[PDB]
């Protein structure tokens, strides 16, 4: 009945800001990877839980489009979806949004667990792999973006 | 006869470490970002010529892909290829690599010329259009890697 989303809302500040007078391209990317980190770390993965489990995740993968511009005092949130998970991989789905609702970005991300003893990939732990089926179980029904999947081409 | 290849190369330092041990996610877009950029700025759209123009260029969308972690120490080189571009966009492929040859990343971007007056989308001045065209013809013939044009999926 009641869905969930986990969202981390902030404020653009001087320092994300180009010469084109608006938050820098990779700067999109270092907040995306951080909410994403924020996700994982509070359902199964914190950095305490990875050194007990000797269990990480890293980064295979990634898409992100720009889509309308963010100035200096700008108030955007970042809100992140499960699109698909197995075994040892998540797939997930990030949008990034003005306070009015705007889409400004969008970033698709593959992560894949790692055991940290022999850095190959293996299944992820049971209460990573608990909290993660969740989340997705629990989370709104969205109409998927365009950006979702979309292969880079001039018309 | 002669064929040409952007590329810079540089160190992994400490401040790009992350707590997996290796060269943090968003990192490799910074890099790839301001490789991107070396480039524009020295074929025919430097901020000098930008603010002349009234011309510059936004990130519309990109593809990262991490193949190979590198470590504090390590040295890598960018690579910049011209994959496709028309009157007003550029579509651009960059591996990047460790000494031996290893395939570390790649980035794939799609970036837009924009009129500043306006902030919406136009031909790209003839110099930066000529200087395009020549880089294009007298880059390299690549076997392009399978991470161009990849979508992101679960097996």
């Amino acid at each position: 009945m009641i869905k969930q989303l986990f969202t981390h809302t902030q404020t653009v500040t001087s320092e994300f800001i180009d010469h084109n007078n608006h938050m820098h391209d990779a700067n999109y990317n270092i907040i995306f990877s951080d909410v994403v980190n924020r996700f994982n770390y509070s359902h199964g993965l914190s950095l305490k839980e990875r050194e007990n489990l000797a269990y990480t995740l890293f980064t295979l993968e990634e898409h992100t489009t720009y889509l309308s511009e963010l100035s200096l005092g700008d108030v955007f949130t970042v809100t992140l979806y499960i699109y698909d998970y197995d075994y040892k991989r998540l797939h997930l789905f990030l949008t990034l949004t003005k306070e009015d609702g705007t889409l400004a970005s969008t970033n698709e991300v593959m992560m894949m667990g790692i055991n940290q003893h022999t850095r190959r990939s293996d299944a992820f732990p049971e209460s990573f792999s608990t909290q993660i089926a969740h989340y997705y179980k629990n989370q709104p029904t969205i109409t998927w973006p365009e950006q979702l999947g979309h292969k880079i081409a001039i018309p």
